[PDB]
RNA sequence: ACUCUGGUUUCUCUUCAGAUCGCAUAAAUCUUUCGCACUAAAGAUUUCCGUGGAGAGGAACAACUCUGAGUCCAAUUUUUUGAGGCCUUGCUUUGGCAAGGCUA
């Protein structure tokens, strides 16, 4: 729903945010190895 | 001994940090090692608990402590005198200079 929908999108930015901080540097390692 | 900065606290955001970033110490995954892997070791990666530095924004009271900066000597030894006057020579830039001999 409406509600659900900005929720889960909430949710979901405040996950990213979370693994933001080491975000570059496990990401570069990810796709090195 | 006179004047001008810088404050401290609190909330949020951004970046860097292999520094006991933490006077503490978890978990997962992969690889290797031997056992035969909670009762086991090594290497690497990741995630978590949560930090310091710098920068930026917000808002609460202290504003010159501190950090800075701009702002009494006459008697030997130094700054309260042994100073000035005469003579010769080289050159006179004819003002006298240089050296020596003097008198005080």
């Amino acid at each position: 729903e409406k509600d659900d929908e900005e929720a889960d999108a909430i949710y979901a930015a405040l996950d990213k945010r979370m693994d933001e901080r080491r975000k570059e540097r496990r990401e570069q390692r990810e796709k090195e190895e």
